[PDB]
């Protein structure tokens, strides 16, 4: 337990920020998250053994797809981890321990297609889950690997404060779904700005969990340019593909998902930062101040989206 996780120096200073890149080196991912988890939380709050064995089931349960991959768990998860660093004091020891975990399993068995594909397709997992379809699947998976022997992280929870982190996780994993995204940052807003938010009403703070969720899950439009374009080929990779399988179906694909319509990209991100990224980031910044270089970040890749369409690269 005198085990303290280090990185190098690059990585020990630059994992404080919010545009953090956790980099190609597969094999250092679960020290990150170690590492984080341990800074976030504490060396005690989860038993090594326990929580290393988990985390290589969670790696095992993410497939090999362009985008929705291990990676992208692990780069959600820092998002998180850097919100809660940058705002200690408003979070419970309950709430630290279970959003790194939610963020890290959020996207558990995720199969490169949309909530919509499984749909059209009939996919027995859209039978089982009318809504939310992929995401109850995520929370389902992790569970799952909670009850596999060796992998219950939880352990030392009471039966009360077991059934609270788990209820934190399935609110969290639900609130990545997008379609869920807009009435919640509009009830956030309008509460924010009649005043009625109440981070003692739990409902309240579900609401803003909800938000952190949905940027940590975008934060690929608060990286450095060259992370923001190179993430946004993994995403057509996926949306492309997806496109394809519907065109098998019989059915032309919304233009995000046809390939045929590349020349649009830069337009269509536009619509996206202007439709959903700023917004998130705008009203997660007045919650939550110290989140402001979130903002700032997607408002200064939404400027490079628009030099890509003056032909300025
Ligand atoms: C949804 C999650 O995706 C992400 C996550 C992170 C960063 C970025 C994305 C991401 C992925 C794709 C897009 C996108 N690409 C297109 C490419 C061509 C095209 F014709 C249309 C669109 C297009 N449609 C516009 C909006 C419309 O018509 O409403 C969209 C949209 N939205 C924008 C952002
Ligand atoms: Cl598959
Ligand atoms: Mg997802
Ligand atoms: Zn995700």
């Amino acid at each position: 337990g005198l085990m303290q996780f280090t990185l190098p120096v690059r990585l020990c200073k630059e994992i404080e920020l919010f545009h953090f890149d956790i980099g190609p080196f597969e094999n250092m991912w679960p020290g990150i998250f170690v590492y984080m988890v341990h800074r976030s939380c504490g060396t005690s709050c989860f038993e090594l053994e326990k929580l290393c064995r988990f985390i290589m089931s969670v790696k095992k349960n993410y497939r090999r797809v362009p985008y929705h991959n291990w990676k992208h768990a692990v780069t959600v998860a820092h998002c998180m981890y850097a919100i809660l660093q940058n705002n200690h004091t408003l979070f419970t020891d309950l709430e630290r321990k279970g959003l790194l975990i939610a963020c890290l399993c959020h996207d558990l068995d995720h199969r490169g297609f949309s909530n919509s594909y499984l749909q059209k397709f009939d996919h027995p997992l859209a039978a089982l889950y009318s809504t939310s379809t992929m995401e109850q699947h995520h929370f389902s998976q992790t569970v799952s690997i909670l009850q596999l022997e060796g992998h219950n992280i939880f352990s030392t929870l009471s039966s009360s404060e077991y059934e609270q982190v788990l209820e934190i996780i399935r609110k969290a994993i639900i609130a990545t779904d997008l379609a869920l995204y807009f009435g919640n940052r509009k009830q956030l807003e309008e509460m924010y700005q009649t005043g009625s938010l109440n981070l003692n009403n739990q409902s309240h703070r579900d609401r803003v969990i909800g938000l952190m969720m949905t940027a940590c899950d975008l934060c690929s439009v608060t990286k450095l340019w060259p992370v923001t374009k190179l993430t946004a080929n993994d995403i057509y990779a996926e949306f492309w593909a997806e496109g394809d399988e519907m065109k098998k179906l019989g059915i032309q694909p919304i233009p995000m998902m046809d390939r045929d319509k590349k020349d649009e990209v830069p337009q269509g991100q536009l619509g996206f930062y202007n439709a959903v990224a700023i917004p998130c980031y705008t009203t997660l910044t007045q919650i939550l101040p110290p989140t402001e270089p979130l903002l700032k970040a997607c408002r200064d890749n939404l400027s490079q989206w628009e030099k890509v369409i003056r032909g300025e690269e």
